[PDB]
């Protein structure tokens, strides 16, 4: 029952010290939709169901889909070497687009620019400053620069910005009204990130988390977007239902590797897909069934390592799936 569901999920969230918005869908029907704690404590603004949160690394699933759309259009191939798009790279030149999508490259960018740069200069800074580790080639190892460099390929091949691509193929395509780029401001129902102590569980809101324009620009392709929980579910479900990309091409994209569950910008699990993001005081979590009909989205503006939301979403999803 929805009464049962409401009591059980609210208890799980309360015991885990949840701050943010929670959405639970079963067989295409919303069965739980509630918010907890504060979007901004100093202004006495409560989080709401349609509050906007950082999707963080979950954005990489969307960058991946963009690449695979270009594959279907005949404009790139997953076998392409990175040097085809970045001809001044010194090392790792043989690395394929497939490996970039699967976090099986030896690339790592230690830091982005401290300056606020436009997209083309963010891309150039990465290509000039990335390190290459031959012993990490072909083995799962999480490295965000892979997806920033994928965002640069979208820009190069299309002749338009990544923001323009994202706006066209996600925001406009799916009529998203609670989604955008953090650099331009969140608008109504904005949230503020909070900084926690290592062992903190109870929220206290005594320290806000800054993010610079530089930090937001440097998350090109990788964690620069805000969404409501509804908008995030709409996107991920639309992917798996084959509304953005044929189901044949989703199947190609979303394939695990020999060394990891990660493939095509998501974790390919035993019972659907998972994506997790952390950064800037925020945490994001989605678990979704393979057919896109049943899942859980939690997003928080008050990340606490001692009260992580992914574990909570995992518990909810496991119960949901039986």
């Amino acid at each position: 029952n929805n009464k049962n569901t409401d009591e059980q999920v609210t208890k799980a969230l309360n015991l885990s010290h949840f701050v943010g918005s929670a959405l639970v869908v079963k067989n295409d029907h919303v069965i739980y939709n509630r918010a907890f704690g504060y979007a901004n404590k100093a202004k006495n603004q409560r989080n709401k169901v349609n509050s906007k949160y950082q999707i963080l690394s979950i954005q990489k699933s969307m960058t991946a889909v963009g690449i695979m759309q270009l594959v279907q259009a005949g404009k790139v191939k997953l076998t392409d070497p990175i040097s085809k798009y970045y001809p001044t790279l010194k090392h790792g030149r043989q690395t394929t687009l497939r490996q970039m999508l699967d976090m099986t490259t030896g690339f790592r960018l230690k830091s982005g620019s401290k300056e606020f740069l436009p997209e083309n200069q963010v891309i150039d800074f990465a290509a000039h400053n990335v390190f290459y580790y031959p012993d990490k080639n072909g083995i799962y190892n999480y490295s965000s620069v892979n997806f920033l460099l994928l965002a640069g390929i979208i820009r190069k091949v299309t002749g338009q910005s990544y923001q323009h691509f994202f706006t066209t193929h996600f925001i406009d395509k799916l009529n998203l009204n609670e989604t955008g780029f953090l650099i331009h401001g969140q608008g109504q129902d904005a949230t503020t990130g909070y900084r926690a102590l290592a062992d903190q569980t109870l929220p206290n809101y005594d320290q806000t988390m800054p993010e610079s324009k530089s930090q937001m620009a440097n998350e090109l392709g990788t964690g620069q977007v805000y969404m409501s929980t509804a908008d995030l579910f709409t996107v991920e479900s639309a992917i798996l239902k084959g509304q953005l990309l044929s189901k044949k091409n989703v199947a190609i994209l979303h394939t695990r590797t020999a060394t990891g569950e990660y493939g095509g910008g998501v974790y390919n699990m035993s019972n659907g897909i998972r994506s997790h993001g952390l950064g800037y005081g925020y945490e994001s979590s989605i678990f979704l069934s393979p057919d896109g009909k049943t899942g859980v989205v939690l997003m928080s503006n008050y990340y606490r390592k001692a009260a992580g939301i992914q574990a909570t979403a995992n518990k909810i999803f496991t119960e949901l799936m039986k």
